[PDB]
């Protein structure tokens, strides 16, 4: 049964000595690969002989394969451990963070086999936004973190009604803006989908501001539109307050009866 | 009393399996109508010969019609079942849900009317989107949105008086901006009514940012306006969270005193 | 006796049916002088040797002046009346009512007295806004209008608190962001005043876009100023949803106690 | 024991009338700098022989070196009498308000030994914006900052697992929008760094629209980023209101026990 202690030492890394180093080093690797990849973006300057900058991932192009091969490594270990101390390997690998680490490591193996034809350009890059997700698992403990979590758990029927009102609300008031401001002159409002952007921009209390109505209709329409914003602005709160509230006095009840 | 089994079906679908099968049957025909207009109004590519492009229901002009068609043919005879399976003509045909499907199926006989002069434009199009409420009565089973429904109901005073109090202090802050900022070089705000426009955005917290105010009376009264929008946006929230607080409660005393 | 009368009627409106038609004839008065107004900023189109729009209060400017004089006497006759049966004359004009109708109906005899040397302008046109404020005394009945009114009351400690808070924040943001953003190129922020602006639209969630940020430390200190700006709006929601709550329970009570 | 009664002074000004006015002096002064500084960056008008306008702070500039001389005079005598009745002086200087007191008056000195040198520019000036956080110490009686305060205090768990938790969020639109925005023409969507701006200015319900998506690709995911930016400024509200009434009840009851 000693690889149910290693599945014990991943599940609580607070256990053994041993599990909480790794998981401080698994954790450290993911930041880096974060970091690593928002600093890749990012255009230093222009050496002698190239005529536009290039990015510190395409300057420093093979410095980052490198930090990339070792964080891929760190991460490829880790799954390997983990699906070997995993009691039913079915179970585990349908959990929704096997298949988000999966994901995550999948697209530098992608490349890997795309090395040969290199030069054509693919998606997969905005796949390594996966690994950010793994920092969640790694911060699962500010004793409200799982109160609002459950909490949302709680509201999701509530709130998936009011998301589905809101897309309501969002075609009838993008129809209305639509047939209003169609006439103008070099208008944006040349569909209806595009008419959902100044709508979802409206309803949220973003304006900003590319889309606005030029007529006097588009501007009442616009108007209700931003009324209608306010509300939904207001109508979470109450939903999220009381389920918040229950939960929060539920955990704490729970707790005190087991005190 | 044949009749009253066909309303009583209409009523509860999950009665019997013909009524269930009818009503998913409409409910797929009103999301096939609200796409089909949607996609409608999206402009397509332009066919050799055609120096403009031309809207998916301009270039598919005939497929379309006949998808109206058949959307209409069911909107029509599903009201003429519910108007003979209605206790009273009178009764039924005064609700808003009759007049909502009525206006809804209206602009397609319009149409057909002025089909001989189809060479005018008509405002009736925007109306089809009523149609998009009939999703509402389609979706009325999540068991919260009764809850907030009934909640505004309650909130419907409160929430009055909120808006009328809103418009006197638009009207106000308006009056302000515009004797503010007449007075500029190429001013937008050329009237109260203009000013209406950059109140509602400014208190509404959008800030769409196309009226700004160029003086500094008028930047002073923009942000009291601009703190006024604040208010705005955190004055609805305490009267819908102690209502739904309060429906809720009621609501679940009412079925557990019931269990 | 009979002044107490009259003042009683003045009071409470619907104790005769004098009193009623009287108060309805002041309030559709009191309506018809601000749409008159709102209506009178308006721009009409330009009679034939006129090179410019002239507004329906300048085009039609002695309609509006007989408009004005019919409003004024009766707001007029009004406030003698009031007076009148005022149980005491230095009691009744120091209330805020009186104060604001006097200025309300101050500015027409400003410019009764200005008519020789009309040419000049003066801002007491600005002045007739108040007007506006008088139909919050005629709706002064809704149920829920006297709780959040008293709420606010209530909150007036907190809520004072939040605003010093708030315009020290904003001092010490827009001394940041100048410093930030004084040395840019055709840059908007050109003093600390001039970055109120900026700080008052941002911490409002407002987000005009006319000032934004355009260097890096800019930037940085906008997005603390975003944060600080959603914690703005959550701060007075806490506040006014628990002196609401306290204040509708005990009205409730005071009110089935009296029961 | 003549030290802990000025100490005692200090601590509170209440007790005898020379504190009361030495407190009141302070206050004046901390308040006549924050106005001399806001007013010292704004642009007064050119004398002649002047091509650009000068800061009234660089026209002025012996008035306001004078006026700054007195109000570091008064800051300096109150901490050396602060630290003369300091029971402890580590324990004192190393408390914030000592530390915030120090660094507002030291670019004082600084700016002094760089006299000889002043013609190079130093950052210290935005360093004398500290003397606004002094106002907070005057200010500290107002029966709800104590309130609001301590549930901000208590809040802390919650609110820094939310902002981490939007850190995170902010890092994964930021990327997802880079990557859907950065092969637009002419876009400002040149990193992720730089989509860290949009992302933050979207999810707090600014839109400056400086920043805004022109791909569909990027409309839509500005879209969810409205969305959770309409949950972010509806995710603390609960938290906040919990926490509040908790602290509100708690006090009351406190008091009331020794009431
Ligand atoms: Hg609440
Ligand atoms: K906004
Ligand atoms: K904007
Ligand atoms: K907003
Ligand atoms: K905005």
């Amino acid at each position: 049964t000693a690889r149910q202690r290693v599945w014990r030492a991943f599940e609580n890394p607070h256990t053994s000595t041993m599990a909480l180093v790794f998981y401080y080093v698994t954790g450290f690797f993911i930041a880096v690969s974060v970091i690593a990849n928002v600093v890749e973006t990012v255009p230093c300057g222009s050496s002698p002989g190239h005529i536009k900058e290039l990015p510190c991932g395409e300057r420093y192009a093979v410095a980052f394969f490198c930090l990339d091969t070792a964080c891929v490594m760190i991460f490829t270990v880790e799954y390997l451990l983990r699906l070997a101390a995993a009691p039913s390997r079915y179970r585990f690998v349908r959990s929704v963070m096997s298949i988000i680490d999966v994901v995550a490591i999948l697209p530098y193996y992608i490349g890997l086999v795309m090395t040969d034809n290199e030069d054509v350009s693919g998606a997969f890059v905005t796949l390594r936004v996966f690994r950010v997700f793994r920092i969640f698992k790694f911060s699962r403990h500010s004793q409200g973190l799982r109160i609002l979590g459950y909490t949302l758990k709680s509201c999701a029927s509530e709130l998936g009604f009011l998301l589905f009102s809101l897309t309501m609300a969002i075609i009838i008031f993008a129809t209305v803006m639509f047939y209003a401001e169609k006439g103008s002159s070099a208008s944006k409002f040349t569909s209806i989908p595009a008419a959902f952007w100044y709508t979802i921009v409206t309803m949220t209390t973003l304006g900003y501001g590319d889309m606005v109505p030029k007529t006097i209709a588009g501007k009442i329409f616009g108007s209700i539109c931003s009324l209608s914003g306010v509300l939904v602005i207001a109508l979470p709160v109450p939903v999220i307050c009381s389920n918040f509230s229950r939960i929060y006095h539920q955990n704490q009840r729970a707790d005190k009866r087991r005190a």
